[PDB]
């Protein structure tokens, strides 16, 4: 039962990361990739994070 509760704490959690990962990840595939490998890291870690 004490795990179940975790498990649970935890998911809310994941729910919350996972969206805004998930937007990261959307806004990541559409545009990144026709870039270099350098610019490509400037474009999520420096302006989207």
């Amino acid at each position: 039962n004490k795990r179940w509760t975790q498990n649970v704490k935890f998911l809310k959690e994941n729910i919350k990361s996972m969206i805004g990962d998930s937007l990261l990840a959307s806004a990541f595939v559409s545009y990144i990739g026709a870039f270099s490998a350098k610019l490509r890291l400037e474009l999520w870690k420096n302006t989207w994070l």
